């Protein structure tokens, strides 16, 4: 499982040179789009030439130009390595990934961190095994590896840069900082007196106290003359660890139940309907109390032939709340089929019977009180509250988290008020972009709800934990910053 084919600091011209001199026909790489920030590019080599295929993402998915829509770049790349065609019909071959040697996106690489700033972090945040790599000041071009062991101590090892190859003063000589680190993780260094410098896990510098969210947002926003980009791209590199199987979704008899062909649900977290398939996953927050914990069901916008399966899941999971964060139509394109009856009306969706009891209209969202019951069974009725957010921009995210927070605050209070309420159903278009931003924002403030302003939160660690339960939760970096902005705003209104 690799993601080294993504080059975060390369230009289009630098990519053509890399592919023509250090690659062969079939070699490929991915990079951020420089002419159109927020987008990405897939540089592939063919018949001695290089092709640049664009990849756009406004918050819903990764749209490959002339290709398909994917939940993650790794999932996109894996899909084609096991037909991608130009818009002229020619077949593209993604054969040999061109590995990147830039360590910017590594969890343990901290750039120009100082030795004093490093020793401080390693002493107050680190445990046995915590390690990090920083740039050297007294020896420009070199790097410094600091490991903590323990009664406890911090050990500093120098990394020399000689002729574009790295070494720790002796032994083997590696082509990249990453190769050197992995080698000494599998084969840790040992001092003559017995001390083993075990590189267990990288020092955590993203966990913050909820109180200092504003000062942490200020830091991640500074100009080079941005930290958000470093924190985010370092998280995107970790997505190659989340390639769980999606067999049931790929089955022939389930293809037409997916809104997007390749955006499929994980097998180990998909909702099994007790004719068992639906593009949805259970999101159970896991972290390292007397109140029942809240779970979620991230799913896609209903298709005309999946509305019956949607209400079967809602009834089966005992869900009492539904969060819709998209219009039925956006930019003249269908994003979710109407799965609820007109106000005061009564419809039958297969064996399920739904009545739209009442609709309450605000500017940002509409609320519908639906009464769900199993046809032919009297003692099965229950109320289901559908919160339909309608003011989310077509592209990007809202400029202010105000409306979204008041929206989710009401959603939280309706759930808390219903005894034995099942998971909260949250859907969108593909159910990964906006649906991921809402669930992540809800999980993060629920932690603050129960522990207070003085508690520890880890935005990246939380997103990663949620991404292992549905492909590509939280799509873009704009939704990333918006998550920090939301947690920061919610804290300022207390
Ligand atoms: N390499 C970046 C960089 C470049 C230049 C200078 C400094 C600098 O620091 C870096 C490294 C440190 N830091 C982090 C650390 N961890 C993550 C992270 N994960 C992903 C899933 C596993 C995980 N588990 C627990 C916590 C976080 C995470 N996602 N984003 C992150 N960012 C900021 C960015």
């Amino acid at each position: 499982t690799s993601r080294r084919w993504f080059h975060p600091n390369i230009t289009g011209v630098e990519a053509e040179n890399l592919l023509l001199t250090r690659g062969v026909d079939g070699s490929f790489l991915a990079r951020p789009s420089k002419s159109n920030p927020g987008d990405f590019t897939l540089s592939v080599r063919r018949n001695g030439a290089v092709t640049h295929i664009k990849i756009q993402n406004t918050g819903d998915y990764y749209d490959l130009y002339g290709g398909e829509k994917f939940a993650t770049l790794a999932e996109l790349v894996q899909y084609y390595m096991e037909q991608l065609k130009e818009k002229n019909g020619d077949v593209i071959e993604l054969k040999y990934p061109l590995n990147c040697a830039d360590p910017t996106s590594e969890r343990w690489f901290h750039g120009h961190l100082s030795g004093k700033e490093a020793e401080k972090l390693l002493t107050e945040k680190g445990k046995h095994g915590s390690f990090l790599v920083r740039e050297s000041q007294s020896h420009p071009g070199d790097f410094v590896l600091s490991v903590r062991t323990g009664k406890s101590k911090v050990t500093h090892v120098m990394i020399r840069c000689q002729e574009l190859k790295y070494d720790v003063g002796g032994g083997e000589r590696f082509d990249s900082l990453t190769d050197l680190v992995e080698h000494y993780k599998k084969n840790p260094m040992v001092e003559t007196l017995g001390t083993v410098l075990q590189l267990k896990q990288p020092l955590n510098t993203t966990r913050i106290n909820a109180a200092e969210i504003e000062s942490r947002v200020r830091e991640l926003s500074k100009l080079a003359e941005q930290g958000f980009w470093e924190e985010f791209e370092t998280l995107q590199q970790q997505e190659c660890k989340l390639l769980y199987s999606r067999k049931e979704g790929q089955r022939q008899e389930n293809k037409n139940k997916n809104r997007y062909k390749n955006i499929l649900p994980f097998d180990h977290t998909r909702v099994v309907l007790h004719s068992d398939y639906i593009n949805a996953n259970i999101i159970m927050p896991e972290f390292e109390n007397s109140k029942p914990k809240k779970s979620y069901i991230a799913t896609q916008g209903c298709l005309q032939n999946t509305v019956n399966d949607f209400w079967r899941m809602v009834f089966q999971e005992n869900s009492r709340v539904i969060v819709m964060t998209t219009k039925e139509v956006e930019r003249g394109k269908s994003k979710c089929v109407k799965y609820w009856p007109d106000e005061y009306a009564l419809k039958e969706y297969g064996v399920m019977r739904v009545r739209n009891v009442k609709e309450s209209a605000a500017h940002d969202y509409t609320l519908r009180e639906l009464k769900l019951s199993k046809v032919g069974q009297g003692n099965t009725e229950r109320t289901v509250w559908q919160y339909h957010f309608r003011t989310w921009p077509d592209h990007g995210v809202p400029s202010d988290p105000g409306g979204v927070l008041d929206f989710l605050e009401e959603v939280h209070h309706k759930q808390e008020s219903i005894m034995d309420a099942g998971p909260v159903v949250v859907h969108c278009s593909a159910g990964i972009g906006r649906t991921g931003t809402f669930i992540v924002i809800d999980i993060l403030i629920d932690i603050i709800r129960e522990k207070g302003v003085d508690c520890d939160i880890d935005v990246p660690k939380t997103i990663q934990m949620v991404r292992s339960q549905r492909s590509g939760m939280v799509q873009t970096e704009a939704q990333y910053r918006f998550i920090y902005m939301a947690v920061q705003h919610y804290i300022e209104t207390l």
